[PDB]
């Protein structure tokens, strides 16, 4: 694991178990996966929420609920905790700008085949334009007695484009670069010139490419026992990400270039910090329940049957307060609880600085970010300032704060409707990035280990600084496994990338990466 | 009280009062902190929202409670009342389009100290130039052990002011005055070049100016026995209001001056009137609860935890209706209730003709006005027009009514959504004013006293005026004690302005206002 | 009198002492009789321009004549004054850009009473909307015997708007402010439907409102022994100025806040000074005329009657020289002699710094300012500026220069023609400020006793510097009485502001205010 200066061997271990997150999850559906299956490591437990919760959570453990498998609420009840006692809940949000397929996605042009896609959120359009884009997202499947299953499907490789015009064809997009969203914006799967294995139809207009559904079926049937023919997928969502691999940029490695870092980055901090606040026994004395939801459609606006505008997340927190008798515990604890909307904060940009307010405005790799708006559109207070200042004080992290131009328009985030269902105290926060809504992002590389070290201190000490505020009262090379500078030979894995054991740790047989037999190379100094 | 023509000294009276109120309430928490001390000087209880309800109410006595120390809820309970019956709500926001000093609002620029300000709501920018400006706002003080509380600074002097170029440099200003929203938008707080006391900065950027901390650190120790030093102040919302005192204007002292009266007039009407009808014994004949709600946020569209489309209204209404056993009674109870969402109303502009529709557009000092729009950005229907016109004829009140041009855009007001979140039958209502959202507002002064007793009217003659509409069935010198016109000698109090005592009240020792020692000079007729 | 830092306790209340002047003085009809009341105090004589000055006019003494009442010249003649001997003229005026009256000012429009004015000068007219007016000016008054004598009449009360269209209405205000200078700038007197005391006319279109002559009739009959009725009020200028009070402003009050701050700013510190210029003996040895014209209608071009380039100052100058009896004195005199045209200075706007030239913009509170132009709309010269930096190095005082940007227009002052019919040299300089011609202006508050100090020194220095100029040769608290800081007990006056006598002027009974029994608390320190 090179260091290249001032790495402290933690931060760049904690993005790089990042970086193994997000390319495992280009879509909400994939997101909630790989969460659950952390979760599940940790000890959680799933939660139907068909099923009644009366006897079937008791105080001194963790569950998760799972609403339409794109949206996850994660949630650890303490041993002290009565029903009447706030929650510290931390909330992102799985989904990002990206393009969905249409349900006549098939489209034929001068021997090309292509696919019909449709916008999704408001993504920078132009930044598409010219990637590998690969395929992901959730098929229905029909099976023999009728029942229809979810598969979730990952396409890694590149499979969809969107080219340009070239430049001797139209001089003047150097210019000023503009394009029609459907007609120029329609991405490439294949040629038709080669796919004549049968030239017919046998009825009239597909609804997708048969090459497409065929590749589906093959790709789920690669993780089952048995095969699913084509003809039994019924319908499906598939996103389009950027077929590329995130991974560390910068002269330094401080840097994370990767799509989809709208909350992918916030939803891996706050689920990594929800497990992080259990290490050595933070429960047996928590007297609070520690959520972390993570939602979708929040890039539209939440308005959906699992956004965070839905009832997930009160329904999960009534269900938790209906463990008491008294009906009025619910609105009890709402007062006595805390929001952190974990969404990510525009970074200072260098080349256009102008669209900036210039002393507001916060830089990579300096800490989380406090957005705090006067419209609202971050429902950022200052009761919430000083709680989360008193926890950076506590968790000695830098914290920074962030607010939009006044000739700027803002954008609403979760935090403030999320304050209006649950009458809760909240603050937005996140950690700063550049190009938001891009199709490749970049953020610091220190600031996720910033993050986490700021949320587990938030989960472990928010019962305690809850009290505190009053309001409404009466009148070069280190190691992977673990994360010290070695001082002697490195045992350099020649299959993986950057892997570099040491002394102890080879012969302690603790080398597990994605390598099946590595060959470690020993190398002086 | 110097009575010029038509005046009737309970309407000069009652707009002196609100002069009083609007002239010490700058910021919502100086409003929901004026209306708290004259809800507990009526003998209104605090009530903890962290508390239980279930042994702290009973009917027959009044409540308030506080959310945020910016949204305030008071009501008061019938001794005849049931849970299950319904609500009478006058629902009101206590915020006004204004400027919020940012996180880091320390700026300099050529020998000026200025603040960096950022725009709350939809003000007219243009109307903030050359003002007097005070500072208001809460400040959060951390004391010795580690706890820390909520103070309310009011700094009454000018303070700051936003000054224009001068017409010499841009002629063009006289055209058509436009100004960039950062650069040309920045209030001036002093001159750096006399506050050289020291020289040094000891820590590059703090985040305010240190003289304008130490203002507020010398404006807070003024109200405490102690001294509060400025390193202890955390962090603070502090609202730029116009520093000039709200005063009756015109020729006949019929208009009213001030700042902020987007419903500060109404908050004063409704929480007055709450007050007004109990003074008889309106309670222990009272079958219903009187609902006065002061929100927050309103003027950017109430997305927050303390705003009117929070649950602040219906965890509070729900409250009161768990004092029942049946869990049904809260849906029961909102068929049966009325809302009136009471938002200052649109005068007729003289100048502005054209901008108006010219058969529904009211006048001041006419009674306050039913906003009625199609498009339900007000959601005045017929039911409640019949209810409102027959509180006006049983408190003998003028009412006008309110449409927008149909070439006209509408900005919704909070009751198209108090009204979804409770199913409750409601109506938009306001007196006329003209220049909202301007930094100094006109209204007319007879309107204050025609919609207090217009709304204790209605408090007061809600339940028996309710069963009546049939909806979803089956198929020159007065005295400021006594409000009467004197005939004989007049003691003017030479210390006040306008206090001006009678004949009998200066034997009787009630001549108590603002004036430590008053002189009474005795003038003829 | 609050000290806050850097404060030298004269500078204050020199400036306070200001604020009693402009507050009292919004005409230049008050304007010049605020200033002859302050003459008339310190000595001076009345001079009828009607008489014969032959035999009235003697060296020693000090004289004032008054033109229209609205322009006033007072001289000082020293008592070794020659007739031939220069001149030493400090030039200001005293008009402000305002609205007057119509002769035909009644206007009703929908219920409002309105009135119909008209623009002076070249006002920023976006700040006079949303503003307390006042109105004030003189009134001509008929008598029993026919002659008709000239009544200041001041209404210190707001009694006029002009109110903005509301944002809803028109959001489009916002990205630039734009209104007809007829139809959309009317301010408003008061509603019409109060004052039905008689529903008739009598005659077909009256000139004014009659409840506006009324209160007229009635604010002059307040200074008088009988009374007035309003038929007898013939005809009148009634100007409309801000109605607030001037008072400072900033921080550390560092600032004054005005209306009228265009040269009664720079009156207020003529008239001072040379009054200044008399207290030891300064005649008794002065050897020149000290004179301070105090000119009308100055913003729209001194051609008048009573203007700057009216034979105002040239007559009242040659009447001066007729002591002598060689009728070539006049001519012999003005190239001895020296003007100083008065007149505000541009000070640097941080918000507009693009619109200045960034190395001749003065700064508040850093001294008067000399200021140059190549065009002479500004008449400085070289002669000029070494007499005024000797005089700058006499009284210890900084001074500043200015010029506009060259792609910027100028505006001349009366400098530059009142060089003109006298041939006399002159240097026009002033104090900074910001906003000039705005309805409410802001400037310096050290800059009022730094231009009494150099004018008194100008004044005093005269003679004894134009002589070794060589051109055209052959081939925290103080006391209100005493002006120091006091070190003990200190007397407050509670029912003033600011007063805060000290120990031994309590004793010493010199605490005289506008209180007319003030209550002085002692407090510690
Ligand atoms: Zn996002
Ligand atoms: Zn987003
Ligand atoms: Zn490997
Ligand atoms: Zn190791
Ligand atoms: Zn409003
Ligand atoms: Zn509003
Ligand atoms: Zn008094
Ligand atoms: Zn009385
Ligand atoms: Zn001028
Ligand atoms: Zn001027
Ligand atoms: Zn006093
Ligand atoms: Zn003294």
């Amino acid at each position: 694991m090179q260091l290249h200066g001032k790495m402290t061997a933690t931060a760049k271990s904690c993005a790089l178990d990042f970086l193994d997150f997000v390319n495992a999850s280009p879509t909400p559906y994939h997101a909630v996966q790989n969460l659950a299956e952390h979760y599940m490591s940790h000890g959680f437990q799933y939660l139907s929420e068909k099923s009644d919760w009366q006897s079937k959570i008791e105080p001194g453990n963790s569950y998760f609920v799972t609403r339409n498998k794109s949206s996850i609420i994660a949630f650890s009840i303490g041993k002290k905790w009565k029903p009447g006692n706030g929650f510290s809940i931390i909330a992102t949000h799985t989904d990002s700008p990206t393009l969905r397929l249409k349900p006549k996605s098939q489209k034929s042009a001068y021997g090309y085949l292509q696919v019909g896609v449709e916008k999704y959120g408001g993504g920078i359009w132009h930044t598409w334009f010219d990637r590998d884009l690969s395929l992901a997202g959730r098929v229905m499947v029909e099976e023999e007695d009728g029942r229809v299953i979810q598969y979730n499907v990952h396409i890694d490789r590149p499979l969809l484009r969107i080219p340009t015009l070239a430049i001797h064809l139209d001089p003047s997009a150097n210019s000023s670069f503009s394009f029609n969203m459907e007609t120029e914006f329609v991405p490439l799967i294949g040629l038709e010139n080669e796919l004549a294995k049968e030239e017919t139809s046998d009825n009239g207009d597909k609804y997708h490419h048969p090459v497409l559904l065929s590749l589906l079926a093959n790709e789920i049937s690669k993780s089952l026992e048995t095969t699913i023919d084509p003809s039994k997928i019924v319908d499906f969502e598939l996103i389009l990400g950027d077929a590329e691999k995130a991974r560390l940029g910068g002269i330094h490695e401080e840097f994370v270039f990767s799509p989809r870092l709208d909350n992918l980055g916030m939803t891996f901090c706050a689920s990594q910090a929800l497990t992080k606040s259990l290490e050595n026994n933070s429960l047996d004395n928590e007297s609070c329940v520690r959520v972390v939801p993570s939602f979708d459609h929040e890039e539209i606006g939440s308005v959906s049957a699992q956004g965070a505008e839905s009832t997930f997340l009160p329904a999960v927190l009534q269900r938790i307060c209906e463990l008491g008798k008294e009906s009025s515990l619910f609105s009890i604890s709402m007062v006595k609880s805390f929001l952190v909307s974990a969404d990510m904060a525009h970074a200072m940009h260098p080349n256009y600085s102008s669209r900036y307010e210039n002393s507001n405005t916060p830089f990579l790799n300096k800490g989380t970010v406090i957005k705090v708006n006067a419209n609202q559109r971050y429902t950022t207070n200052s009761a919430g300032i000083v709680l989360l200042k008193k926890v950076a004080q506590l968790a000695d992290v830098p914290i920074q704060s962030f607010v939009v131009r006044n000739d700027s328009p803002c954008g609403s985030t979760i935090g403030p409707k999320l304050a209006a269902m649950t009458g809760m105290r909240t603050l937005d926060l996140g950690n700063p990035m550049l190009s938001m809504h891009s199709c490749r992002e970049m953020c610091g590389s220190k600031d996720f280990e910033y993050a986490v070290v700021l949320f587990s201190s938030f989960f472990q000490n928010f019962a305690n600084l809850e009290e505190k505020i009053i309001i409404d009262e009466g009148f070069s090379v280190a190691c992977n496994t673990c994360l010290k500078i070695i001082r002697n030979d490195s045992f350099h894995c020649t299959k993986c990338f950057d892997f570099d054991v040491c002394r102890d740790c080879y012969a302690k047989q603790a080398f597990l990466h994605p390598c099946p037999k590595p060959h470690f190379v020993l190398v002086r100094s």
